[PDB]
């Protein structure tokens, strides 16, 4: 039996994966970090936008601070997120940004100067004072009355992964790519580690370690179309439920984005919009403040693009033998704001729809994007299988609710990752574990037998036929307008298919190096966690954030002020077994309202929403009336907790 | 933390410890070899005369068999040896020197002819028939009736160490040099593996495994004058002391080689006398069957050695400038018996004693050889710290008594590699473990911290002064003729150094590769188990085999059938704490009479020795009567027990 030990395991080099694995390793925990493909090929190097950090230098970013980016976020996330976390992310954003801006990563930063905006009408000469200059600079980007999405260029995501992942091979870190986790080993509701299975060689490890963090990032491929990269598959997700121990939480929380060129389903930046650049119809116009007047462009996803199905389905699809479209003309949004800082959604256009950016307006079509549901945890990190941590699209520490905001995850990436880090080091460097070679042996050995049955299977299903079809269900049934009738007729093809997923048949016989049966014990997976979202997604009863329910249009605080928490207790069962936890108003340090934008008055109000608000400004008035700063009402509210390292307020540009 | 595991540990890649590492490897055990210098320079290789197996084939190994080897033996050890375990032995090493043969070792084969002997007196010109050519020769040895002793020239251990090397190498055993184990790692009295001081890097790592042999080589070098190579100090012998819970046996029963090249210490085989060649005095002559008839030479080491200090002690010591000796003269055995198969031990002797062999006697005296104690173990090899296996001059499975018999050591080491191996990988296999991380943790960090003290130490002891004062007072005092009270004197100053070893002061802070520090770790190791040596020796009170005690000449057998358990259980302590375990004599196939040389009518006789012998008769001649063959007397007598693998008895030349 091949055995490795460490002190820390890390399931996913992704950008999240390896921040947290830098803050262990830097601290004597000797540290492994497994991968599908080396790290910085993971899928976070194609982030386009940027990172938003509450900093405020720019003359946009100004007087912006941790209260506005909360509540940006809590607004954004349609009151369905937990406020505590939102919480500690904002008041560390800053300093993990800067941390970053330090390590290499080359931020745009300001100039003195004027310089020609191009905001919603048009050009408007903006111009940055002295005191500014060299200075983390920001972009205006989807929902947020503040510029605070920082970047470098429009190719952000990639010079932060590497500026990661190269610290960590400054520190000795371990990766070890090409080498599959497929299975999680516990004992007693405890993780000790995860059976691994050598892409390559082909043959079983058993990793163990004390902690064991999991971040395999979004499971947006579950869908036919997606901007995910095709290893974003969730198999990471799916392990964790298939312990039958921890759980998923609003698996059918899945964000959708407006412009991803169609049909590749390669993305086209935000920054298009937040850059000045906006979205024609089919008639060729602006259904912009046509269909909401505080800009249809700069606004959440859920809502930007609703309506690019609505004039779709009134017939005003203007097709292709693919599919209907509209266009993003950026044409006039400047040849230098084009050519440079959506340089890649310039490329990405000429490459793949073979025509010019700063010329014409692109075929895009909304299609799945992000995934913020996955591995439920708590405000540490660890789930409900002490032991077992998480963090990244990946999971759901929850501080994104029914919609995360533009520019959110890759900050949530770092920010997570150096906050669960603190939590996982901790952990780690305490708690003491029982390995037992029983359980090992239990583990590994039984995994071996399972690859060996799936190679001499005698099925006769074409596993590459029913991953196919599953893409097509999602998509078609699941799209961002859903229905009671048809997420039935769904939940219920997918499971038929679970069970057909079960006598596959591969060809190639070879135990190592094989993509064959890669994509058989990978599609079982990718079922389960698709049970999760389209049953997880038919019993929410009603329109939340993403949740867009043709039926029961109306966001319901009296009923579903909770969270789907989906589990999979029996391994034999093949629907997913959601219970639902509830949220409390009298923590929220903002009660359930109106978003600031969306449909107006189109939520069932609770109660207890209104009396907390009261109460809210109660003590507000009063503590303002005694003279207490923002930080001093803000502990007053709903108070937070954070580690040692990230206490520290963000001294921020003129205080 | 540094951790790595293993399905079993293998600590000492000697002779035996990598015989055993096949045994395991071969069955899908993963294993390890820890060394402290690569495997193929290990002491084996230095191994003259041969291997002694009961084959037969020669004219002279003719009619050879387990039984006479089984006397050979146990008559040879002054019955203080476990008869069951001689057996096994014995039914085994035939079959081992077969295996070898077929992986590549050259034996020196028969050949067809008359060749020219010369026995003790003179050329008798031997004739081998015909049926005899091509099978594995033979060599008359020391303290054989009967000529079973194998051979490859007079470098036979190497031919062996390297043709099972290169085994291991074959099936992807791991060897590891240059890394040594400092400490072994139990709880509740169960060995989970060892901690580990890799010498280059410095650094501590815990290696953990189910099972864990530890094969670390004789102790020869507590003594000023061995034979041993310089990484023959007994460190492994000492950490399964340090545990307190195993026990050493006969550590003080310590065999002496009479022609060790004076006075480098560097070995002149015995097939120097077994080829004909003998030993010339000071006035020069034979105090051959001059002291002895029925030859000096071809006589055990206590016998052999004994007078070559009595001839000595009565003035007749023509010394030089380091001591008086005698000569050894081969130059009368012809130039091509000495050119060829006495090769080493004539180029041994131009390079060193600027001699030429063919021409003189060279200037020998003996000195320490062998070590028979060690690790004590049960009959499968395992000890009573359960977990923890033993097996070649390392430990004491004890087919040995206290007087090996020449060529048995390293037929020992082959043959208990196999048994004890068997019952090694079916332990491994089976036994499950609970590795727990606090005990882990404690011993690791438990050994880093001693390092730290010993670099940070300020006492003012040169270590090399201490360590070279302990060689001194062993090689003195618990020499070849032992008294009551200078094994007091002795087993005093050990003690006082043993208090001192604690206070010592190394110059080199470096923590890798450091020589010093070192030095400086293994010494307080020695010098426990030279108490265990000194003291193990004073206690009993009576001459048996390699034990001669000028106050108590007769081999007892009525008080001292005993064997000397040496623990250390208590950490403070600064003495051994030896029990005695009794031998019954109602198991032996051979009860205790005149060993077939040394002294005659020299042992105080025990009475149910006697009559246990007379029903031996008795059963004997009955059995013989109803026409049994001797495996079937065999059983009756005395029955062993042995592995499924290595059953089936071994098929002679002519049946
Ligand atoms: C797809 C996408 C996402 C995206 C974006 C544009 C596109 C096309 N633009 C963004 C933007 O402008 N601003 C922003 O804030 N976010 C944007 N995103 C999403 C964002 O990059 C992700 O949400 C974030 O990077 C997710 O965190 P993480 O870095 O950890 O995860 P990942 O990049 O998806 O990588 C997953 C890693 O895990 C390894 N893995 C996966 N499964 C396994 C298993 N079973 N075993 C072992 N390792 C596994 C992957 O190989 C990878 O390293
Ligand atoms: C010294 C000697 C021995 C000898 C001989 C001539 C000389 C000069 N001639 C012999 C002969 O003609 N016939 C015979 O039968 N035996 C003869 N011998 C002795 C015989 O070779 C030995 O008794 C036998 O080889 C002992 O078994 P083993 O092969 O296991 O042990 P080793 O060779 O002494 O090697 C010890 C190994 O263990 C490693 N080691 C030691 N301590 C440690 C620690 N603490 N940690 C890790 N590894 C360790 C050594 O490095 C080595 O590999
Ligand atoms: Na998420
Ligand atoms: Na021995």
């Amino acid at each position: 039996m091949k055995v490795q030990y460490c002190d820390s395991l890390v399931i996913g080099g992704g950008l999240a994966g390896l921040r947290a694995a830098v803050a262990t390793q830097q601290k004597g925990l000797s540290t492994i970090v497994l991968s599908l493909i080396p790290v910085k090929r993971s899928h976070s190097a194609a982030a386009q936008g940027g990172m938003q950090a509450s900093l405020g230098n720019s003359k946009m970013s100004d007087g912006d601070n941790e209260d506005l980016h909360f509540m940006d976020t809590v607004k954004g996330s349609d009151w369905g997120c937990d406020q505590k976390v939102a919480r500690m992310f904002v008041n560390t954003a800053p300093k993990a940004i800067r941390e970053l801006a330090a390590w290499g990563v080359p931020w745009t930063r300001i100039h003195k100067g004027d310089r020609m905006a191009i905001i919603n009408a048009q050009k408007t000469t903006i111009t940055e004072e002295d005191f500014r200059h060299g200075l983390i600079h920001s972009r205006d980007f989807g929902g947020t009355k503040k510029w605070r999405t920082c970047y470098t260029a429009d190719a952000t995501g990639h010079t932060m992964l590497f500026a990661v992942a190269n610290e960590c091979l400054k520190l000795g870190v371990s990766i070890q790519d090409r080498k599959e986790a497929i299975a999680l080993i516990h004992q007693d509701g405890k993780c000790y580690g995860a059976v691994v299975r050598d892409l390559v060689t082909g043959d079983i490890i058993a990793y163990v370690a004390k902690g064991t963090l999991i971040a395999t990032g979004g499971y947006g491929r579950i869908y036919k179309n997606t901007t995910n990269a095709v290893v974003c598959e969730g198999t990471g997700t799916a392990i964790a439920l298939e312990t039958g121990i921890a759980q998923l939480g609003n698996m059918e929380a899945v964000q959708f984005h407006p412009t991803p060129l169609f049909p590749s389903g390669i993305l086209l930046t935000e920054g298009c919009r937040g850059d000045g650049g906006i979205l024609r119809d089919v008639d060729g116009h602006r259904f912009m403040p046509d269909y909401e007047p505080e800009k249809k462009e700069l606004a959440s996803r859920d809502v930007v693009s609703r309506r690019m199905i609505e004039h779709i389905r009134k017939g005003k699809g203007v097709q292709s033998p693919y599919g209907q479209h509209l266009w993003l003309d950026i044409s006039i949004l400047g040849r230098k704001h084009i050519e440079t800082n959506l340089r890649d959604v310039q490329e990405i256009c000429e490459y793949f729809a073979g025509i010019d950016p700063a010329e014409k307006w692109a075929p895009v079509l909304p299609m799945q994007h992000y995934s913020m549901g996955g591995i439920r945890t708590d405000y540490r990190g660890e789930a409900k299988l002490k032991g077992l941590f998480s963090a990244g699209e990946a999971a759901c520490w929850d501080m994104h609710g029914f919609n995360r905001l533009g520019g959110n995850s890759v900050s949530e990436a770092v920010v997570a990752g150096m906050i669960v880090g603190e939590y996982f080091a901790e952990h780690c460097a305490n708690t003491q574990v029982d390995l037992e070679t029983k359980t090992l042996e239990k583990f590994v050995k039984g995994q071996e037998a399972y690859m060996k049955s799936l190679v001499e299977s005698k099925g006769t299903e074409d596993v590459f036929k029913i991953k196919n079809r599953m893409k097509d269900v999602m998509d078609d049934n699941v799209g961002i307008f859903r229905d009671g009738p048809h997420l039935e007729k769904a939940v219920k093809e997918l499971e038929e298919l679970y069970k057909k997923s079960k006598n596959v048949g591969i060809k190639n016989k070879r135990l190592h190096a094989n993509p064959e049966l890669e994509e058989a014990y990978r599609v079982p997976m990718m079922l389960k966690v698709a049970l999760c979202v389209a049953k997880g997604a038919l019993d929410r009863t009603e329109s939340r954030g993403a949740h867009n329910r043709e039926d029961y249009p109306k966001r319901d605080d009296i009923n579903w002020l909770n969270r789907t928490l989906a589990s999979w207790p029996n391994p034999e069962q093949t629907l997913p077994t959601l219970e639902y936890e509830a949220l409390d108003v009298n923590e929220m340090e903002i009660a359930p309202g109106y978003r600031g934008y969306g449909a107006k008055g189109n939520y069932i109000e609770n109660p207890l929403s209104v009396k907390r608000q009261e109460e809210i400004d109660k003590i507000q008035s009063e503590l303002e009336a005694a003279g207490k700063d923002r930080h001093a009402i803000q502990e007053a509210l709903m108070p937070y907790e954070l580690p040692a390292k990230y206490k520290a307020r963000n001294e921020r540009l003129g205080d």
